[PDB]
């Protein structure tokens, strides 16, 4: 309270939840990293694209926990829910999932930024704008373009096109 | 359709005709900066000072076409309207016409800056700030102190007002 | 008119169309290098490609635009036609349309410098052969080798024929 | 004769005419810069300029009795005619009187290559081409664009406008 100045109690609380919606895409992009990593699968390309993104989204939410310190809110941590898969077929079927789960954090991102908006929060706003927002769109496209990419390859001969995408692309 | 998400039809095509806006003053840079390289205007400092605006306003409009495929939109291109001069006088009519078509594009960066804010596009409205509306403003600013400068040398003497201009300014 | 000599007045006229044909061209590769940028098309390769050639013709019609100026005629600017196409299909279908027109700005430089012969301009001759022609030749000639590539390729696999090229070609 | 290949003796004189004019435009420009040079003129900049030019068209003629000596033919040398003037008045009287010589010299170039096309000299019109034609047009224009501004300049004020244009320019 000391601190504490033009930061909502509705804030404070999404921030909460956002935190948790970060950690828990980056759990579920540690289950795809080493699933991708085994043997009967082994594509380390894939295994390496989805590593890397649970180490960013965990550093979204690290990101946004010293935000909620700064801000003079205060954290507060809920259970992780497991993944929503334990086996994750094959490349595209990976990548889709992929999408899905990033086009449900940039709603969030949204969401929470409307909300900062009618509080007229304008330090909320452009945090997110500043790390986030932009974050978010360009990798989407990147997904978008894999995506296509392993497409018009698994298109052809599945096996074959897999191998090629995760050699030459990843 | 992939990886659209919160990019309104409206924005999408006010998008496209910020590219042709852009198109169209680099193509009007390209001809005022060709005029002064004259040889019975001769005014090499005038020549590549709007010579740089051509490249900079050419890079503004893929900027934007960077943008636009990165939301999902599609880029569509019409015809470019030749420059709405042939010949253009001297030093501060020149100036004086750079400065009106600036403050045209700035306006049409305003407008699409209040529909991206009455659409909720938030990344559309960081985009704008942080890549065009500071770079106007600053530019703006320059061609009126030039203005100011040109207009107190050619009241003294004209042909040699202009000379010191481009000599010690330029 | 001061430094204006042996410069007629058809090789003046001839010269800025040429300027708009180059212009138009480099208005072209930038539509088809955008494209291929499309998240639904998305091959990287294709589209630097592409985009490379816009600035090489753009940087054609400046040389032309100085040329001009050097021999004491007067640039005169018309409207810029949009590209033929909104949308071009794959990559063989691309390389063909280039092809074309690389082929159509050929023909335009060989119709001028006969002209230039008519007239007895050597100097315009000598221009044309040392920045244009010979950049012609070689450009067209890679183009055809990509075209036989592609075919060979696409004609096997479709799907993975574009991609292979893409990645080891381009 | 014993290495003279496809080299007419219309050339071969035309060639040594060609040697003289040179050479008499060097002595012209060596006057000129001794002139600006004087106590009573003192315009070291203009004075440089001139000379840098009698060492350019010195360099000229060198290097045609390089290439006749290369084609087999003789060099035959004649008197050289004094400069037309003793005194050359200021600098807008010797900047005219200077872009008048060398279009003078740009004619005789255009003949000779009028009669090494005729003759059906491919060698000849090449060697023209690539070391005087461009040469000659560069230096007009540049010649072109000093006129125009140093009667800007002496428009204004004569005196002034000298001096100006001697310390900014040259």
């Amino acid at each position: 309270s000391q601190i504490r100045q033009n930061y909502s109690t509705e804030v404070e609380a999404a921030v909460n939840r956002l935190v948790n919606l970060y950690l828990r895409a980056s759990y579920t992009y540690l289950s795809l990293g080493f699933y991708f990593d085994r043997d009967d699968v082994a594509l380390e390309g894939v295994c390496h694209f989805f590593r890397e993104l649970a180490e960013e989204k965990r550093e979204g939410a690290e990101r946004l926990l010293k935000m909620q310190n700064q801000r003079g809110g205060r954290a507060l941590f809920q259970d992780l829910q497991k993944p929503s898969q334990d086996e994750w077929g094959t490349t595209p079927d990976a990548m889709k999932a992929a999408i899905v789960l990033e086009k449900s954090l940039n709603q969030a991102l949204l969401d929470l930024h409307a909300l900062g908006s009618a509080q007229a929060d304008p330090h909320l706003c452009d945090f997110l704008e500043s790390h986030f927002l932009d974050e978010e769109v360009k990798l989407i496209k990147k997904m978008g373009d894999h995506l296509t990419n392993i497409q018009r390859l698994v298109g052809s001969q599945a096996g074959l096109g897999e191998y090629l995408f995760e050699r030459l692309t990843l």
